[PDB]
């Protein structure tokens, strides 16, 4: 509360570390469904069904331009990528599988880097 603060967590490396994690996600062989925005002209249903589209290139631009106020807003956009994927794709599809693999991969790096 006022004039009563928890001890200061060092957050000065967060930007760089989120960038590294993102690089690793970008270079994973199963990243291909997620590298770019889904083409809303060419994929029936996507526009209406997925209220908040998200992809790695868009997270990368947001990161590079100071649009994440903190590391939690970054993790939210990453998880949004996988949550969207699960909404639109059967678990037993290449894309559905890619999304479960990438989420698992992300969550481990997240915990190992920050928790």
């Amino acid at each position: 509360s006022m004039s009563v603060k928890k001890p200061k967590r060092d957050d000065s490396k967060d930007l760089a570390l989120c960038s590294m994690i993102l690089t690793e996600m970008e270079t994973h062989e199963d990243a291909w469904p997620f590298l770019l925005p889904v083409n809303l002209k060419l994929v029936p249903g996507y526009k209406k069904v997925i209220k908040k589209p998200m992809d790695f290139s868009t997270i990368r631009e947001k990161l590079s331009s100071g649009q994440y106020p903190n590391l939690e807003t970054f993790a939210l956009d990453v998880r949004l990528v996988f949550d969207n994927c699960e909404t639109f794709n059967e678990d037993d599809s290449d894309i559905g599988r890619a999304g479960h693999n990438m989420r698992k991969y992300f969550e481990k790096k997240w915990t190992d880097t920050f928790k």
